[PDB]
């Protein structure tokens, strides 16, 4: 499913640097990869490396200049000449390759892999399905031994209450310039919204979803179920649940580094993502929500997600994008 076809839009949109110039600007992303190895230079000093989606070839000059024998960065968005470009500018090219497509049908110059390196990840962390790539990488190329990074994830779940923002976004079509629009209401509550939250709107603890190892997880594992139960922490009414996650650098780290896409951490690209409640209930302090979720692919566009939830006895189907 995400193996074959090509996807235009997909690696057009990677094809212009807008999109990379909002990469390169969030600071916690990428100085996060940047302290990883350059504290952890053991891990890539005189060793084989592959940059899975190189982009433009930033993660790749951080492994050249921290010790690596040799580099393979791949991209199949056009955005690849442009890195061919910025290696040489920074006289890499005798560590440094680039190869033009997708990594799992692409011919790379080498057998094995001593280390993968890859920022892959999208809204809610799995948006996009890339990690499929990059587990199908590990699989062909990974030598025995060998390691992926970043090598654990996590997804959270936090009950939120904001009635303006949900009146802004719903109630907003009972009433416009005098006339009713109720009917547009059907088509805006099954959208997820990607968003920032606001901390202090947070009304209880928040709870994991999801365990991620790219050492022993599989494709088959990004598409789950979980019953989870959140812990309130204040009196109020719940208008929406927000989703997040967390990334982790580990093994064989001296100097362990990790980042969060939180709401009570520094704003990143990646923001937060938001499922509205068609009924707010109301929640008081110390009480213990149970629900269950369900995360599935669109299998009529494998890169977009499908969201079950069910929270207060109450089932929405969502989708992101
Ligand atoms: N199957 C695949 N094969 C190769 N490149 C892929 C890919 N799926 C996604 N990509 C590429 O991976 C990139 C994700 S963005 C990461 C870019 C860069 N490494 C950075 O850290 O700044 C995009 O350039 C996208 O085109």
């Amino acid at each position: 499913d995400l193996q074959e076809d090509e996807d235009g839009v997909y690696f057009s949109s990677y094809g212009h640097y807008g999109i990379h110039e909002e990469m390169l600007k969030d600071k916690v992303r990428t100085e996060s990869y940047r302290d990883f190895i350059y504290q952890n230079p053991h891990i890539f000093k005189d060793k084989v490396v592959l940059d899975v989606g190189c982009g433009t070839g930033i993660l790749s000059m951080f492994a050249a200049k921290a010790g690596a024998k040799k580099v393979i960065a791949v991209d199949q968005s056009e955005i690849l000449y442009q890195a061919m470009d910025i290696i040489r500018l920074n006289k890499l090219e005798d560590t440094i390759v680039l190869i033009k497509g997708k990594i799992e049908e692409v011919s790379l110059p080498v057998e094995k892999v001593d280390v993968i390196i890859s920022e892959w990840m999208g809204y809610f962390l799995l948006f996009e399905s890339m990690l499929d790539s990059v587990l199908y990488a590990k699989s062909k190329y990974l030598a025995k031994g060998g390691s992926v990074y970043p090598d654990i994830c996590t997804i959270s779940l936090v009950a939120v209450s904001d009635v303006s923002k949900h009146a802004d976004r719903i109630a907003f079509w009972d009433d416009v310039y005098g006339f009713n629009m109720s009917c547009m209401k059907k088509a805006v509550i099954p959208e997820a919204v990607v968003e920032v939250v606001d901390h202090k709107t947070l009304i209880s603890d928040p709870c994991d979803i999801k365990h991620i190892d790219c050492h022993t997880t599989s494709i088959s594992d990004l598409e789950f179920s979980s019953d989870f139960t959140l812990r309130t922490t204040k009196t109020a009414m719940c208008t929406a649940v927000a989703g997040y996650f967390d990334i982790y650098f580990e093994k064989n780290c001296h100097n362990r580094v990790v980042f969060s896409t939180g709401p009570q951490s520094t704003k990143t690209h990646w923001k937060q993502t938001i499922f509205l409640l068609e009924k707010p209930f109301p929640v008081k302090a110390g009480e213990a929500l149970k629900g269950k979720i369900t995360v599935h692919k669109n299998k009529k566009d494998p890169r977009s997600l499908i969201v079950t939830l069910t929270l207060n006895s109450s089932t929405q189907t969502y989708s992101l994008q």
